[PDB]
């Protein structure tokens, strides 16, 4: 494919390198298309790029659902998607070009919006497994969205910020995370 | 001195222009120093960077020292911390070179490796927070180091990937966030 060779390619460089760090001249020398092809169906860069998150969060949010059936109870569900947020290929490895991403483009305003409107897929899980829960007694949640927004960050900070420590330690902490979390719930 | 002189003007330099633009060329001579020195304080950009991190991570801490005087209890001086990361990262001259220099040197196992030794640092607030907490009956934690890195984490988290919403809903998510987490240890 064409239009979907260079979503590849992208993808490949921004998570390698960053997101300044890899540009659309790069993505050309190793995907072959003249500069205006990334042009009619990517606008900007910050277009091609918050393209490739929609792809990732989808492909995500996609996985954990042929996956969640491994989970009985939503605190079953809860618990298995923070662990599974640790071994993904998907969206996660990309938090890195996000953060830098959005420090080079806070001060435009299509910004705010498209950083907020894909915000509502990934928490979009944990309302799901929140509210789930209050129809099946699991909790007692009043302010789902508030719950939901602060699992989806702590969550992916634990994700983030511990990428090295040899992979099982990260998993324990994880679930040390979502105990505690749920433990403080009810 | 002179090596005070350059960590304060490479400092600077690093605010304004951000990390990957500074040239040490620059902090030779507005330090009125030279390749040499800056050589054998440093030996490297990347170093003399990280050694400037270092030196904000003491005034924070010699921060925190006297501002924790005002949280009488640990319950306290938790949630003050978290509000603290949340609210002092919104004005911090140096976070845009930070994010510049993370982005893009989290590879190297070298420079990878002096990071954590940083981060640990940040980590230890926590792990007085909650040791003392024990000490005290504010609650009963059993593996506070595992605690500790969590939180840490965890309030990463919330403080990097929330920016969007505004500083109030930041400020309340933040605080909820620390009672969640603090009523989950009982
Ligand atoms: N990686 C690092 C290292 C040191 C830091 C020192 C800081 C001091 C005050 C503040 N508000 C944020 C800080 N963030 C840091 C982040």
């Amino acid at each position: 494919n064409l239009k979907d060779k260079i979503l590849g390619v992208a993808k490949e460089l921004f998570i390698k390198n960053g997101y300044n760090a890899t540009t659309t001249g790069e993505i050309v020398k190793l995907s072959e298309s003249s500069k205006g092809n990334l042009y009619y169906h990517f606008k900007t860069k910050e277009n091609l790029f918050l393209e490739i998150l929609n792809i990732e969060e989808s492909k995500w949010q996609e996985q954990w659902k042929k996956e969640q059936i491994k989970c009985k109870t939503n605190r079953e569900k809860f618990y298995l998607y923070n662990e599974l947020s640790l071994t993904t290929e998907y969206y996660y490895p990309l938090q890195n070009a996000i953060i830098e991403f959005y420090t080079e483009y806070y001060k435009t305003n299509s910004i705010n919006e498209k950083m907020n409107k894909l915000e509502n897929k990934y928490i979009d899980a944990y309302h799901v497994i929140f509210k789930e829960g209050n129809l099946n007694g699991e909790w007692s949640i009043n302010d789902v969205n508030a719950v939901s927004k602060i699992a989806a960050n702590a969550v992916n900070g634990i994700v983030t910020f511990t990428h090295e420590q040899n992979i099982n330690e990260r998993i324990k902490l994880m679930n040390k995370f979502s105990q505690i979390f749920l433990n403080g719930l009810s």
